[PDB]
Parts: structure tokens; C-alpha cells; sequence
């Protein structure tokens, strides 16, 4: 399970989550409402598989947990219109993490 050094990671991952810009990166990008999409994303990440991972164990570092919180936003950058609606919510996100992430480096 999570190592409690990495309980702040659990914090930023829970508001996420919360933030009203998160639905579309709530659970994995689902081809039931998208077509195409991995055949264009290699490495798709969102933050439901995250927080299974945080919690069961799966990541030994916060630098493991900061990359896939940017593949999140870089995936989204890749697949979608910068004034799209979700490519907008990307670019939230990722300033939304940025911040929270530089209150501890
Ligand atoms: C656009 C696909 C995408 C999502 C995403 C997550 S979730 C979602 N969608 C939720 C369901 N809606 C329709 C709908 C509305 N309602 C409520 C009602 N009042 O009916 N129910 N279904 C359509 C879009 N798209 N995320 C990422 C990162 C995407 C891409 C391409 O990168």
C-alpha cells in the first residue's frame, strides 16, 4: 500500500479530482464516447487509475506520481484543440497541479 511519504501526493490527487476543469480526466478516456483516440495516445493516464495506483502501493516516488499527473495533461494537449472544451480543461489542470506542486519544490 501508499508509503505516507507520499500522502501529499494522495492531497493534490483528491483536489484534482475535485476541481470543476477535472470531468474529463475522471476516469480513463473511454472509446464508448471517443473513437480514434489510442490509436493516437500510446500511454493513456487519468486520474482514477492514479489514485488505484497511489493507493495500492504503486508508485515508489512523487517524481513517478508527477509524471503521470503530466501525462494526463500532455496526452490532452496531444489529442485535442487547444479551444476545445476539454483541450481548455487540460491547460487548467495542468496549471492547477503546477501550482499545488511548487508549494513542495
Ligand atoms: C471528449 C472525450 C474526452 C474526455 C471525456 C471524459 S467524459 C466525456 N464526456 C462525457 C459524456 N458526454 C456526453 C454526456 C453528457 N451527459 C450528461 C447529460 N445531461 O446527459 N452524459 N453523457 C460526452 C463527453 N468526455 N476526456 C478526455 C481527456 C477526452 C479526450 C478526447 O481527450
Amino acid at each position: 500500500s501508499m508509503h505516507s511519504d507520499l500522502t501529499f501526493c494522495e492531497i493534490i490527487l483528491m483536489e484534482m479530482e475535485s476541481h470543476d476543469a477535472a470531468w474529463p480526466f475522471l476516469e480513463p478516456v473511454n472509446p464508448r464516447l471517443v473513437s480514434g483516440y489510442r490509436r493516437i495516445i500510446k500511454n493513456p493516464m487519468d486520474f482514477s487509475t492514479m489514485r488505484h495506483r497511489l493507493s495500492r502501493g504503486g508508485y515508489t516516488s512523487s517524481e513517478e506520481f508527477a509524471a503521470d499527473a503530466l501525462l494526463v495533461f500532455d496526452n490532452c494537449q496531444t489529442f485535442n484543440e487547444d479551444d476545445s472544451e476539454v483541450g481548455k480543461a487540460g491547460h487548467i489542470m495542468r496549471r492547477f497541479f503546477e501550482s499545488r506542486w511548487e508549494e513542495f519544490y
